[PDB]
C-alpha cells in the first residue's frame, strides 16, 4: 500500500545544479577524490527530508537577501560591504533554528561572482546593481550570524539600509589566492567556530564503488580555468523527492540508465537513502551517454548488492 | 485516465516561468489593453510546451552561442553581434515549428546580465585551460539587430574591449536596464524574432476571460534594475514548477476547464477558487486590479473538471 518510489523522467538536457543555478552538463566520476564530500545543497532524502542548507527554489541556490550596513575600503582596490541577511523569503533569520545557515547559502569555498541589486524601501523607487564577489572562506563570511561581506569594483554606490539582493553568476577567480574548493564548507559562523546541523556526508562503502555527480561548468569572471561544481542529485530530483515522499523500503535503490530509444540500459546505479548515487566505475572523468538517456527506479536492494561494473 | 494534478507547492516555493525569478504576489489586472500572449511560460494542462518554453529554469531568457565581433551601433555604449545556438548547443534550425530558439526573452526591453565566455582553444602552459572574461550586458529585445530566429542578436557592453570574438559565450539574464520610456520595456509586446517588419510564427496562442466578470490571474515577480527609478514586474500564467509538472504528468483533459481552490495548509480552508484553463492558464471573478493579499503559505489544489458554464465565486 506504500507509494512507489520515483524519479522524475528528465534528461541530462533537462535538469539543473542543486549547489549553483547552472544546467546539468555531463555526469562524472572521480574515484580518487581525497576529499569528505559533504555538500550542504541539493541535499534530500528518498522520502522528501530537505538537510543541510537545501531549499526548493532555483533562484534561491547561492542567492542572499539582507540589507547593506557599513562600507570599508579595501587596502589596494575595491570595497567591501557589510550585509546583514534575512531568510531568502524576508523574514529575520533565527540562528536557533537547527540549520547550519539561512537556506540556500552557498556550501563551498571561493570567491563567488554575482550581482548585488537594490531597490529602496522609499513616486517610484530608486535602484542599482552592481557586479560583485563574496568570498566564502573569509573571516566576515558569516550568514549563521546574519552578516556577511560582499566586494565590489564599484567604489561608492551601494546604499545601505535599502533591501538587497545578491544573484550568482559565477566564480571570480581560481587562482591560488581565491581558494576555490567545491569539497571544503565555508564556517558558517567564522573561523574557529564549529559548523552545527550539518547533512551527512557521502561514500561508497563497497569495494569498486565510486561517487557519481552531476556535473556543471560554473563560468568565471577572469583568468584560466575550466571550473566545474558537482552535485549529488539534481534540483529538479530534490523537489520531485519532497513532493513525493514516498518510503524508502530499503536503504539502497536500484536505478537504471535507460536509452527511452531503444530501451536498452546503458548503466545501473545505486541510490542510496540519503540521497546520493554509487556506481561501479574504476575511472575518472564524464560518463559518455546518450543524449536521450535517463535513470529508471528498477528495485530497492542492498549495501550487498553487487552492480553491474560499468 | 490519468488523474490530472497540481505540484503541492506554496507561493513562497514557486518561480516564474518568464524571467528568474521567484513568486512574489498573485495579481490580476481586469483593465489592461494589451494582448496576454506571452511565449515563455506556456504549457497545456495535458503536458504540450508551447511557444519557445523549454523546462531549464536557467534557460529562461538565457542564450548560447559565439560572439562574432564588435559591430557599430547609434547608440551608448560598445556593441557585439554573437550568433544563437539551442540551450543545449545544437544548431538552432529555423525550419523547426518554434517562434525561436527555446528560452528566448517574451517581451519588449532592455534585459541585463552577465556575458561570459571560456575560450575553446587552450593552453599547455596553463595546464591545458582556457582562458575565460565576464562582464555586464544589455540586450534590448525591441532591437532591429534581436534577431533570434534568424540566430543572431546583439549585445551591448560597458567593458570597451574585452569580449573575444569567435569564443562560446553564455548571456546570465539578471533584471532589467532600466524602465525610463527609452527603454521600452512592456512585458505584453513581443520581440519581432526575425527583425524589424517580419512577421512573427509558431506562437502561443493569446489568453483571455471568457465568462463575464472574470479576468486573468498573474503569478508575479518583480525584476532587478541596474538604474533608475521603477519597481518593474514580470507576470507569469503559471510558475516554471507547474510548467514541469504538467509536462511530466502529460494527463488527459477531461474538459476545457478545471476547477482549482486556493488553500490555506494551516487553517485547511478555501481562500477562493479560480478556473484553470486547458491551454494554461487561471480566470477568477476579481473586478480589481492589484496583488492578491493572502499568506505565501497558500496553494493551489485541483477540485475537479467544469466547464464555460460554471460561474466561480467572487474573491
Ligand atoms: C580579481 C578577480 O576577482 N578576478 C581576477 C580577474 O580580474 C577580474 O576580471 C577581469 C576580466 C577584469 O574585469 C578585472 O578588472 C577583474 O578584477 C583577472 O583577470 C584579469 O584582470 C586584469 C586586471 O586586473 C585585466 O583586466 C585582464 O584582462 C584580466 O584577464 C582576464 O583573464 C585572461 C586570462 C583573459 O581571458 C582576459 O581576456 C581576461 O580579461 C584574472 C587573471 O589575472 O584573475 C582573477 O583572479
Amino acid at each position: 500500500s506504500s507509494k512507489p518510489f520515483t524519479l522524475p523522467i528528465l534528461t541530462l538536457g533537462e535538469l539543473t545544479n542543486s549547489r549553483f543555478p547552472l544546467p546539468i552538463d555531463v555526469l562524472y566520476t572521480n574515484p580518487n577524490e581525497s576529499a569528505i564530500v559533504q555538500c550542504q545543497n541539493g541535499r534530500c532524502t528518498l522520502d522528501g527530508e530537505l538537510q543541510g542548507t537545501t531549499q526548493l527554489l532555483p533562484t534561491g541556490i547561492c542567492a542572499f537577501r539582507g540589507k547593506v550596513t557599513q562600507q570599508v575600503q579595501d587596502e589596494h582596490r575595491g570595497t567591501h560591504w557589510n550585509m546583514t541577511v534575512t531568510n531568502l523569503n524576508g523574514t529575520p533569520f533565527d540562528p536557533t533554528e537547527d540549520v547550519p545557515a539561512p537556506l540556500g547559502t552557498p556550501d563551498f569555498s571561493g570567491q563567488i561572482y554575482g550581482v548585488i541589486s537594490q531597490r529602496n524601501t522609499n513616486n517610484l523607487p530608486a535602484n542599482r546593481a552592481h557586479e560583485a564577489v563574496i568570498a566564502t572562506y573569509s573571516p566576515k563570511f558569516t550568514p549563521k550570524l546574519g552578516n556577511i561581506q560582499f566586494s565590489t569594483w564599484e567604489t561608492q554606490d551601494v546604499s545601505s539600509g535599502q533591501p538587497t539582493k545578491f544573484t550568482p553568476v559565477g566564480l571570480a577567480s581560481v587562482d591560488a589566492n581565491s581558494h576555490f574548493d567545491q569539497w571544503t564548507l565555508p564556517s558558517y559562523s567564522g573561523a574557529l567556530t564549529l559548523n552545527m546541523n550539518l547533512a551527512p556526508s557521502v561514500a561508497p562503502v563497497f569495494p569498486g564503488e565510486c561517487l557519481l555527480f552531476f556535473r556543471s561548468f560554473i563560468p568565471l569572471k577572469g583568468g584560466y580555468g575550466n571550473p566545474a561544481i558537482d552535485c549529488l542529485m539534481p534540483q529538479e530530483w530534490v523537489q520531485h523527492l519532497y513532493q513525493e515522499s514516498a518510503p524508502s523500503l530499503s536503504d539502497v535503490a536500484l536505478v537504471r540508465y535507460v536509452n527511452p530509444e531503444t530501451g536498452r540500459t546503458l548503466f545501473e546505479a545505486k541510490l542510496h537513502r540519503n540521497g546520493f548515487l554509487t556506481v561501479a566505475r574504476n575511472s575518472a572523468g564524464p560518463v559518455v551517454a546518450p543524449t536521450n538517456g535517463y535513470f529508471r527506479f528498477d528495485s530497492w536492494v542492498n549495501q550487498f548488492y553487487t552492480l553491474a561494473p560499468m
